[PDB]
């Protein structure tokens, strides 16, 4: 009967911090071939979204590509879709930042010759109040998933039309991405998509199905270049989709200029379905997966999927404390820097979402993406006057201590081993502790043997000046892996503190539990210096007992595929050119240095691999009753 309207869109994005070859590959593998083929089919209509950095990379490297986009826009083949310039997850940044973020990209769209009216929701993380924000930015529609609607209570059958939604008395139009099309396109043969769309036709001329997904899926994703281009999937699809009398191709704006949204509906906090898995704590994510698989295993996932639920994106801040700290620190800086445009631009760049979470691969686990966020938090803050302060930054209920001078910002957590969790260099714009601890993930456990022997999961978070207590006969390999016997209770327990001039005095009354609790007291005087910091230690035991006290210092060493190593040293240097640079650790007394890379499990189609998140340096000093020494970190 009536034709079925079809909306085709792509979303192109490269997170800040990506290697140059990555942009080049995505452009050659996807961005360019895709538009060249679109140019060949005058009747094809595409709704495309480009992230700000991407458009900036293109203007600098591939200017001609922009002339092609202007042309296609001019011939009615492209509707430019926007969002937050630097791909922030809108719901996770200040409302003020949402405005400027979107307008920066609206300005760019405008320069391609198109007044953007729609927004691609980054990671489709929805919150009711985004309505107000999108509305203030002049946006008339946002792109979400069918799953957001199913979660609200509607059945898939009533999701082939866009809907209105309101908040604060403001209303905006919402289009749902048909999950099926995300799997049919472009991975399955063309006929599979044509058959599906044709079966959707009804007596309702306004019915519409929506496809909108990653542009990189058409060429970059493993295997897609061969399938989409070498084997002609795109050319065959564009020909089929434009030569079908039951399928009416149109852009989002064209649809709204002809059909009114079906009605009013309210959406919960959600994202696309797959995200319901990743955003759950590892244990629960595993259960979620078992549940989904067992439903499919009993051929009943299809009729019951509308009731399946999982986590929400913001909970990555719970799953990864390092992401939460990163996030809250940028929120802190965004506020203090809001009236300074030059400074503010840096904080807006720090809101690029990728490094804040982890799906099946990458994200927060890629040091280069993480350092880029930190790099920007630091550059924005550098415009502010240094000022020490006590406050609960990551909201765990126990204040942090921020000590800072003209060249550094150190964040101490008295509650957790009185350690330094953040040592940011204002000169290098690097956080020396921009590392991650080794954690189990629901998708772990197949993994090869060569890697299993190097796998280990931490019980300790990782910071700087982490006080240990091990047996003289303890081995590096036992320590490296988490097998060793930690005699003390100072690594993850609270420390008393006293503020001083340019630093803090920390001390803890604990004990060295071996054969009997032997009460101990660790003291550390941390003071910021112009090129780092210095810590004067004074360990004390209540009763004699041969042992080894160790001060651990984790470092965001990224470009140094370091390996386990133990050596004798009073002072040693570290040279990490592409990461934290050059630094020196000086002791006033020699010690046994234990070094090892922090390895994290990374899954790819090329099997399992390892990502070095940083390196741990532990300076061991023997102790029986009294121990006194000084450690100095120096930035070169
Ligand atoms: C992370 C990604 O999730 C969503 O993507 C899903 C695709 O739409 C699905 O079709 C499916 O793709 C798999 C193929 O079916 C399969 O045959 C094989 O080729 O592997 C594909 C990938 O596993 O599953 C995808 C989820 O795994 C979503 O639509 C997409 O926008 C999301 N991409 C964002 C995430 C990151 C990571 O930080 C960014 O690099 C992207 O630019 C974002 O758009
Ligand atoms: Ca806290």
């Amino acid at each position: 009967m009536e034709r079925i309207n079809f909306i085709f869109g792509i979303h192109n994005h490269q997170p800040l911090g990506n290697f140059g070859w990555v942009f080049e590959e995505a452009y050659n593998r996807s961005y360019r071939p895709f538009m060249e083929i679109l140019e060949e089919f005058p009747e094809m209509k595409v709704n495309v979204h480009f992230s700000g950095p991407l458009l900036e990379w293109i203007e600098e490297n591939k200017p001609d590509y922009l002339d092609l986009l202007r042309s296609l826009i001019k011939r009615g083949q492209l509707e430019i879709v926007v969002a937050g310039f630097y791909e922030p997850v809108l719901a996770a940044i200040p409302k003020e930042d949402r405005l400027v973020q979107i307008e920066m990209l609206k300005d760019y769209a405008r320069k391609l010759g198109y007044d953007a009216k729609g927004v691609w929701l980054t990671e489709r993380v929805w919150q009711p109040e985004l309505v107000k924000s999108l509305r203030e930015a002049g946006i008339e529609y946002v792109v979400v998933d069918d799953y957001h609607f199913m979660s609200a209570g509607l059945s898939k059958e009533e999701l082939f039309w866009p809907y209105y939604t309101e908040d604060g008395g403001e209303v905006i139009t919402v289009f749902p991405i048909d999950e099926k099309l995300r799997y049919l396109i472009p991975f399955r043969p063309v006929k599979k998509t044509i058959e599906y769309l044709e079966s959707l036709t009804s007596d309702d001329p306004s019915k519409v199905a929506v496809f909108h997904d990653d542009g990189e899926k058409f060429g970059v994703w493993p295997g897609t270049y061969e399938w989409v281009y070498e084997k002609g999937w795109l050319r065959e699809f564009f020909d089929a989709i434009t030569s079908n009398e039951k399928i009416n191709l149109m852009t989002y704006s064209e649809y709204l200029s002809k059909f009114t949204p079906r009605g009013l509906v309210y959406l919960p906090i959600a994202s696309y379905f797959e995200m319901s898995e990743w955003s759950l704590p590892a244990k629960q994510a595993k259960l979620f997966v078992e549940f989904v698989e067992q439903l499919k295993e009993e051929g009943k996932f299809e009729k019951y999927r509308v009731f399946v639920r999982g986590g929400i994106w913001k909970n990555f801040f719970f799953k990864y404390p390092e992401s939460n700290f990163m996030h809250k620190r940028m929120l802190m800086v965004s506020k203090a820097v809001r009236d300074n445009p030059e400074a503010r631009k840096y904080i807006l760049k720090a809101q690029c979402n990728d490094a804040y979470w982890h799906g099946v691969f990458g994200g927060i686990y890629l040091p280069h993406l993480r350092r880029t966020v930190w790099e920007n938090i630091i550059k924005a803050q550098r415009y502010l006057k240094p000022e020490n302060k006590i406050l609960d930054v990551d909201f765990d209920g126990r204040a942090e201590i921020m000590v800072e001078n003209d060249g550094f910002i150190a964040t101490i957590k008295p509650h957790y081993g009185g350690s330094i969790f953040e040592l940011s260099s204002k000169r290098k714009a690097v956080n020396y502790n921009d590392v991650l601890p080794r954690r189990w993930e629901h998708y772990h456990e197949q993994i090869p043997e060569e890697i299993r022997r190097e796998l280990a999961y931490d019980w300790q978070l990782r910071a700087i000046l982490q006080d240990h207590f091990i047996k003289p006969e303890e081995t590096l390999d036992n320590y490296r892996l988490v097998k060793y016997h930690e005699l003390g209770d100072f690594v993850n327990q609270p420390y008393e503190y006293e503020m001083i001039e340019n630093g803090v005095k920390l001390w803890r009354e604990g004990g060295v539990y071996a054969e009997e609790k032997i009460p101990a007291r660790v003291e550390k005087k941390i003071e910021l210096t112009e090129d780092g910091f210095i810590a004067k230690y004074r360990v004390l035991l209540e009763k004699p007992y041969k042992a080894l006290f160790g001060v651990e210092i984790n470092l965001a060493v990224h470009s140094v595929m370091e390996k386990p190593e133990e050596f004798e040293a009073k002072e040693f240097e570290v040279n990490d050119p592409y990461g934290i640079g050059k630094v020196r650790i000086e002791l006033d007394k020699a010690a046994k240095v234990w070094k090892f890379p922090i390895k994290t499990l990374s899954q790819s189609e090329a099997g399992w691999d390892f990502i070095q998140q940083g390196v741990s340096y532990t300076m061991l000093f023997p102790i029986e009753k009294e121990l006194e020494f000084t450690v100095r970190f120096r930035e070169l």
